[PDB]
């Protein structure tokens, strides 16, 4: 039991009597609202969810102005600097054979 | 003065004569459009805003394919590498008692 | 050929017979659905696209709980730690005149 508006059985909007609203097409793209969430569904394999005071994307590449986050959750900025791969020059040292570990970043 | 469509006083859409469109439920989830913004409101404590050629989320955890941004704006990738906490091995040095500071990342 | 709902020629929704749905105002804010995408258009110069199992924002600053990504795709956390600018202390070394390069981050 809901109200449904549809054009040619291809494009739809539905409003139910309990807090659910859905806009969708037969291809499976959807924009949903429920009592506690907003969800954008991409039929090609992505979903953006706002629920519980959190925001989640799960899918393929996220691109924010050229900064990228892979499907595996690794980040590289638009210049190619990877959070998980980057290195730093360290100047002003004596060379030798030992290894030390840096501290966390300044700031 | 606006047009309102509502099902059972639970689900709503409104269109005004000035550029404002709202889709919402009584629980307080909302999708709003104004003359200069699109806003997704999560009643559980989150908001995503597109306005002024900028995009802002303010709320709890942001999760992008397993990479996380805390409510405080600190980032950790899906492997646990924190932008603000990570360290690096530094090989090929002589040990001693001094501290140096690295340069910014290569790349 | 589509169905259009409009209030005062200022606020609009359209549903076509092929999978396209659009909600928009004369100011140029838009929420679009197509057979394979969802697009939020900010007339002030931003666009968020879900398509092909990917999510893209292209525009000005992205702010996620105080962490920022510039229009150029560089990231700084809410404490000012830049992925592309940060440095690390390196303790326990002998000073000298040489440069070494760190390894990638631990973790
Ligand atoms: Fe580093
Ligand atoms: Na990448
Ligand atoms: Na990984
Ligand atoms: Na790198
Ligand atoms: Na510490
Ligand atoms: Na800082
Ligand atoms: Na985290
Ligand atoms: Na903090
Ligand atoms: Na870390
Ligand atoms: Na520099
Ligand atoms: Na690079
Ligand atoms: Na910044
Ligand atoms: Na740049
Ligand atoms: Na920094
Ligand atoms: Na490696
Ligand atoms: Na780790």
């Amino acid at each position: 039991e809901k109200v449904i508006i549809s054009n040619n059985k291809q494009t739809y909007a539905s409003f139910d009597p309990n807090g659910n609203i859905s806009v969708y097409n037969t291809q499976g793209m959807k924009i949903d609202m429920t009592p506690n969430s907003i969800v954008l569904t991409d039929a090609g394999g992505g979903k953006l969810t706002l629920q519980g005071g959190t925001m989640t994307y799960k899918g393929g590449t996220v691109n924010l102005n050229g900064l990228t986050i892979t499907p595996d959750g690794r980040m590289t900025d638009s210049g190619g600097i990877g959070l998980h791969t980057h290195t730093h020059p360290v100047r002003g040292v004596e060379t030798g054979g030992s290894t030390v570990t840096s501290d966390k970043p300044n700031g």
